[PDB]
């Protein structure tokens, strides 16, 4: 297998299906990537694979806090550490610094650990280095988050700095032989909701050149309609022959709509996090399993789902496990939710390849929102 | 398979190995039974079986609190509810009332739920009924706990009431056709540390007649030496041709010593509970995986253990998962600990059958305590 090869097998409108080939494995696109912070929480990696995941996301910010990137490296890298031998994408660590920790400058950011109060630093160079130490397969350039809403001036300044940081990320990545030869690097488009800034960002990233392009700065409170409007003009600005990654997006209907607009890759904490909190995804919409109406419901979480949980376990049992605070409850909900997500991506891939994705999208929405 | 058949295949001194045959399966003795409260916490039942468990224990007190015995019955019984199709032993619910909840009389006990404050009742009749509703395979007679230390007078009064409750448990069990024909009933020996009371209790229970006999009222703070001394004279009082069950005992060295004194069955929360809390059992004694000395230890929890955890996972990874509070950490520790317990019981069974259990006991202790 090559270091990185993206091949498009079929198209329908803006939607694409294909494969990313990397040394550690093949990724079927459109792809959903479950999120990992040290483990997917409450699942063995074998179970994560069993649900159909081709790749997972590792949270750089959490991993650098504990157990630390250096220690992970000494222990043999992230793949060895979490027992997952297929591709891993790592974020830059930058978003969580903004959202979770407690000085920003052109050089980077210093922050205090939200756990120990210890001091840590991130910059384009240090982010890439940490991602190297983890040994990830797809590395994200380090960028500066733009809050929503943002004035044109603030959005432009943040986008411009992010583009300068994209070049530095690129150079840092290329300067490390082992990393440049074995991993891939994705650039991140910024520019908030402004078309002209999104275009300048797309232009800057294409000029630098990356293996894939993420649309960043969305799913930050703008609502689905505005997100879709921004995707409408933003995705066509990105090179057509490279993967398009929508970061932090994962409601099932968000995903279907984003694919309709040319997105190839997704990650979200939603199926895992909301799994532990009692929300299960079904083809008829999400349900909260804790609700009293399920106390004696012997049906599985979803009647069509092919996952191992739905083959054996009833809503009633999971209802009582979750309400009892039993770990198993969370284990079963999480397995089902991520498996549901993978089945969704499979139906998307099949429908595009068969030229009926538009019809699938309509059928999915009618039933999901009914 | 018969309702209940205990066959002794081999003996060495007071130690025995054999099988209990029941409708739902075969139990290899000496047996260790992992404890379940609604789920084994943090394990799928398939995993529990995979470790070698032939039977598990269900906590009647917790189950009657949530989801409730009646609801479990409506949902198809405990086997269906927790997805375990092999034998299940249920306790009477009586010990936890004393230890966990908040009026005692000759009729039984009333108590307030330690969760909701709701009022509940237990008596020999109601205990047996609840155990019927759960559909368990081995039912424990409802008894009255004797605290340690206890005066001869208090111990005698409690033992005598327990014996009257044993008769009532027996009659209640026999009065239910489906239960009497498909399940087994164990009596419980009381009498604290007093030989004469232990003898009167053994006599009373034998006169009533049960399928198995538990030695109750131990592991209540008396220390291993005193426990072994009480077992020395107590176990020979029980009918030799029926299983001998030591309740709530499960340190590995406790188990080996109890088997030397004629005990066939054990249950304890120790491997599961202490698993979640960072303690792993090894042939060289227990270790606390959270200790800094394991932060970069790439060896498995135990070098000889055949469990799936030890085939893949290092102490270093489990160290960081547990310290991060990750659910997976608890999952892996628990799987290993219960698998270790099953391997211990297997080595005990093999050594007895081969007439070398005395030598095994000595070798085990030397290494475990080294
Ligand atoms: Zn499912
Ligand atoms: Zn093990």
């Amino acid at each position: 297998r090559p270091r990185f090869s993206f091949s498009i097998a079929a198209r329908e409108g803006k939607a694409r299906t294909g494969t990313i080939e990397m040394k550690r494995g093949v990724i079927r696109t459109p792809a959903f990537m479950p999120v990992g912070t040290a483990a997917v929480k409450a699942l063995k990696p074998e179970t994560v694979r069993a649900t159909g995941a081709d790749i997972i996301l590792g949270n750089t910010y959490h991993l650098m806090l504990r157990p630390g990137a250096e220690r992970i490296a000494k222990l043999g890298g992230l793949h060895s550490f979490m027992g997952w031998d297929r591709p891993i994408l790592t974020d830059s660590g930058g978003y969580q610094v903004m959202s979770l920790s407690s000085k920003q400058s052109e050089e980077g950011v210093t922050f205090k650990s939200h756990l120990d109060g210890s001091r840590h630093m991130l910059s384009p160079e240090r982010s890439i280095e940490i991602q190297h130490l983890l040994g990830s397969d797809i590395v994200m350039a380090f960028d500066e988050c733009t809050p929503y809403p943002a004035t044109p001036s603030r959005a432009a300044s943040s986008m411009e700095r992010s583009m300068r940081w994209a070049k530095r990320s690129r150079d840092a990545f290329d300067s490390r032989k082992e990393q440049a030869e074995n991993a891939a690097l994705f650039g991140i488009q910024q520019g908030s909701v402004f078309e002209n800034l999104r275009q300048q960002s797309a232009d800057a990233l294409a000029e630098i050149g990356f293996d894939g392009y993420a649309v960043g700065g969305l799913a930050v409170g703008e609502g689905q309609d505005e997100m879709f409007r921004v995707l409408d003009f933003s995705v066509p600005m990105l090179p057509d022959d490279k993967p398009h990654y929508l970061m932090g997006v994962g409601k099932p209907d968000d995903i279907v709509g984003a694919v309709e607009r040319g997105i190839d890759m997704f990650d979200c904490v939603l199926p895992t996090r909301s799994g532990r909190n009692g929300q299960a995804f079904t083809w008829d919409g999400p349900i909260n399993i804790r609700n009293a109406r399920f106390s004696e419901d012997l049906k599985p979480l979803d009647s069509e789902c092919h996952c191992a949980v739905c083959q054996k376990w009833s809503r009633a049992c999971i209802h009582h496990l979750i309400r009892a605070g039993e770990i198993l409850g969370a284990m079963l909900m999480t397995e089902h939710n991520i498996a549901f997500y993978q089945q969704l991506m499979q139906k998307i891939r099949d429908s595009i390849s068969e030229g009926r994705f538009s019809q699938f999208a309509q059928d999915f929405r009618a039933r999901y929102f009914a």
